[PDB]
Formats: structure tokens, sequence, C-alpha cells
């Protein structure tokens, strides 16, 4: 009574989920190997330059500091939200050992990312309460997290029905495509912009590591949605496609509101309009990766260096 | 409305579990840092010698091969059982960010350990089905896993009552103290015995890495049980202490049955009696770490080199 590859599935599989071999989803196994080879620790990056620039007076404009605090405050608790969604929602529904294997890698990388913001907070001497509670004090940040949390909560408060599998797909889109593949990429562009100006390079280097992990996290999650679409064609209905297109649209309006609140006035080489262009370009890119009609007109990448 | 350390607790905490700082359980944070610094991959260990010894005729006695297959077959799927218990049971009930931080590390290390047995199975050319389905075909292995699984299932099929928190404590004992801290240690002694005879050294070296992770996994889980005992003194009743002492007793009888079936005749420098002595010594050691009356008389360590 050993497991055959035909018995294994992304969701609602009857095969023994405790048996890794034989592998069916090689693409999932490949991501796990790539994630492991990207081992890094935030304490490996020196913060001396960033600490000096932070404590100094002329080091950063008041707009740059606020942009930095809002970005850090958003990322500090967002990584925990993604990690909790993996554990409490994604892991249960993916009935596949090799995919769960990568989820364990991804979850741990979220702990490294969370570690990165404890290290930044402790290094720069930031207020822990102000930074980690920022996602309940700032409306622009709170609206983004509350919006993504609903798709996590909806799974927990509903047995393999089409509505159930569609609700799980909404969760994968909200966290892999939107949270990690859109909101984080926009926040990455803001911080890396300072790094390109040789400002807060220690924070920027850690963001480069997080972005490398984030690229695999997104790549895996798109593959999951696409792999689930292959095995469950009945789930990718025209109504659900418009649901996902609508989710991307709201998520962009939440980030526009966030970008405006984070950068009232644009800083050197960065503003809310350019971030609106990048978010609009990335969103269209996510639509193409999901086989979705783009929600915006053709938009160039304002940051081709990302 | 920021989080104070007084609001944070091991279980049933009301503090925002999404906010890592301020840290209350430094011991949990310390384990996470130690786990990360133990980064290793099973593919870093060469198997050429082990592959040659395996394919050769005189390389291993028939008793050694069976002992090796049963040990591998047990560990190949046991790591998934521990990982699933972390995600589906332990993570939900531990209402604490720094402890969840380590759980994400531990869960990933379980994926590395599971990776180790895919690598061993693929290297030695073992039957994947025979190895990964062995825990449903061998009664001695099946009885052990089925016994531990009940404590995972009982949590999933019952809201913060004393019975609920005691059932979660039974789960921590079953998987941290018994599964990882007893059954794995006994299985470690069997394989490392071959390594000390310069037999299957590649497998033995990987087991040394797993044992290093396993020591932290056990250390963390004992700390969790002890930390929960501090904050919930009403849970550590005399009846529950005897429940745990009874769990350890059954778990030892399941391993005695496993040891006998795995080693009918003892091999060079190893037999079921010595493994019974080690299990009995380790079990008494676990009792002392939990503030429990030992279940066996004073027993020396047959393997002081472990
Ligand atoms: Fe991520
Ligand atoms: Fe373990
Ligand atoms: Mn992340
Ligand atoms: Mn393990």
């Amino acid at each position: 009574g050993r497991v055959d590859v035909a018995e294994k599935a992304m969701i609602n599989s009857r095969a023994d989920v405790n048996q890794l071999l034989p592998l069916k989803y090689g693409w999932a196994w490949e991501k796990y190997l790539a994630g492991c080879n990207n081992h890094w620790m935030p304490t490996e990056v020196s913060m001396q330059a960033d600490i000096a620039l932070w404590k100094s007076r002329d080091g950063l404009t008041d707009d740059e500091r606020m942009m930095l605090k809002r970005n850090l405050g958003f990322f500090a608790t967002a990584e925990s939200l993604v990690a909790n969604n993996i554990v409490l929602a994604v892991y249960r529904h993916i009935t596949n050992p090799e995919c769960r294997q990568y989820l364990l890698r991804q979850a741990f990388e979220e702990a490294v990312h969370t570690h990165t913001f404890q290290y930044i907070c402790e290094s720069l001497g930031l207020d822990e309460g102000e930074l980690f509670n920022m996602y309940r004090e700032i409306p622009s940040i709170s609206d983004k997290d509350a919006w993504a949390l609903r798709y996590t909560q909806n799974l927990e408060n509903p047995i393999g029905t089409p509505e159930a599998d569609q609700a799980f797909l909404r969760d994968l889109v909200a966290f892999y495509v939107i949270f990690e593949g859109m909101w984080f990429y926009t926040g990455f562009a803001q911080i890396l912009s300072l790094g390109r100006r040789n400002k807060m390079v220690g924070i920027a280097e850690q963001y480069q590591y997080i972005l490398r992990d984030e690229s695999i996290h997104l790549n895996f999650g798109i593959d999951c949605i696409n792999q689930i679409k292959i095995e469950n064609p009945h789930l990718w209905t025209p109504e659900f496609q418009e649901e996902v297109r609508t989710m991307l649209t709201e998520a962009c309006e939440l980030e526009v509101a966030y970008g405006r609140d984070t950068m009232p006035r644009g800083i050197l080489g960065l503003n809310a309009g350019l971030c609106e262009e990048y978010m609009r370009f990335i969103t269209n890119r996510r639509c193409a990766q999901l086989g979705l009609e783009p929600v915006f007109p053709e938009t160039a990448n304002p940051f081709p260096w990302m």
C-alpha cells in the first residue's frame, strides 16, 4: 500500500502526506533546495554606518526618517502575518509533502525576516512598542494588514467544497501574490532607493536578502496557484478570475493610500507617484503570471534596477 | 496600546502574538539563535564510502542491514510526524512570538532531517515505497507512531480549560520528551554504534547533525513544559504527574518492543538489552528534568560517548 505519484495532489489528496517520496511536484522540491542555499543571518550585516547616519542630524531628512519608520513598522509585523498564514492556513490545506517541505523553509525564512527587524530596531535604538505596534496605530498600515487578515480568518471560520477551495485560493493570492509579491516589492523599492544613494546601506543590504527570499516565496506561491488550477480547472471560473482581479485592484488602492501617507512629499529620487507606477507595473505583471487580464494599462518599470 | 512583558504568556496569552518585542522568554529566543547557527545540509556529507559498503557483500551483516533499514524507515517518516505536530498543534497553542520563532526554526530543521532520509534513500538506492511506508507495514514501528499520533489528534478533536491545557501538555511530552528526547536518542545510539565501528560513517555523520538539532529541540520542549508549569501551577497535579510517568512507561515498552524487533540478535557492540539500558537511563533522566519521580531504578549509561 505504498504511495504512487498519481495519488498525490496539491489539495484534497488522499495519499499519505507523511511520505515525501515519490516526489510529484519537482518544482516545489526545487524551491526548497534553492531556499536552503540562500542561508543568511541579519546579524551578518554591519549596522555601524547606518547607526551613525541615524544618530546624526544631517544624515536623513525628516521625510526620509518617517518613510523609514513607516516602512520598518509595516515590515516588522507583516512577516509574522505571512508566517502565521503559512502555518495556520496554507500548511493544512496543501495536502502534499514536498510542498509542505518548502512551506517549512518559507516559514523559517519569515522568522529570519522577523529577526531582521528586531536587529534593526535594536541596532538603531528604536522604540520597540512604537515599531511593532505601528500596524495597529497607523491607518494606512492597519488597513493593509486588516485587509489581508480577512482571507486568513475566513479559512479558519467556514470540507473540500468548491467554495472552500476557492476561499483557500483567495488566501494564496492575498499573501503570496499581493502581500509578498506586491506590497513587499513596493516597500523594497523605497528602502533600496536609499541604498542606491548610499544611505542606510546596512538596512538596504538586509532588504536585498529578504527580496531574494521573497522572489522564491512569490515564485512558489504562483506555482501553487497555477498547479492547483491545472488539477482543479473548475475552480478558475470567470467570476473567480474577476474576484482575483478585484482583489488586486483593492490591494493597489490600499498601497496607494499607504504610499501617499508614507511619502507626503517625495524624497530624492523617490515619490508616491513613482511607487504608484511600480505597483501598477508589478500588479500587471502578477496578472500575466496568473493568466489574468491586466487591471491597468501598459506601465513601464520606474525602477528597472529592482 | 503596546505590549508589555507581563501580558505575554506561554499559553492563553492576550498580548499581541504578532509583536516579537519586548521579549519575555529569553531562553526561547536563545534557542532560536543557536538553531540558526547550526545550519547544515545532508548533501554536504559524502556517501561514497557508505554506498560502497552498502553495495558490497561483506560490508554489513544481514542483522546490521535490517537494523539499518528499520532505523531509517522509522526516522524517514517520524520527522514529518514531529513537524506536522509542531505546525498543526504546538504552534496554535503557544501564544508567544519568541517561542513561535523557535518553532519555525525547529519545523524547518525537521524538513532538513526529512531531507536527510530522502538523500540517504536516494544515495543507497533504497526502495522509496518500502522505506517511507515502513511505518505502516512494521508493527513495532507502527505501534510507536500510532501511539504518539493520538496526542496530536486529541488536540484537534476536543477553549482554554484545564483539561485542554493538560491535553496540550501531554502532546509536548509525547513529542518533545518521548518522541524526540527518547525514541530518537535510542535510534541515534544504534546508528552511531556503526559509525564508531567505521561502518556507514556518512549516515552516522548526518545523525550527529540531527542529534545536535535534537538536543536543542528537547531542551526547548522541556523549557516549554517547565515554563508552562511555572505560570500554570494548577496544571501539574499529582494525577497528571502520574499520567506523564505512565506515558513514559508505555513509551519505553513500545521502544523495548521496537528494539527487540529491530535487533533479534545483537550486533557487534550493540544489542536490545543495551538499548533497553540506555532507554531506561534516558527515561529516568527525562523524569529528573521534568521534576518527576523516576520510573526505573538507577541505571548507568551503556553509551557514555553519546
Ligand atoms: Fe515571504
Ligand atoms: Fe526534532
Ligand atoms: Mn518575508
Ligand atoms: Mn528531527
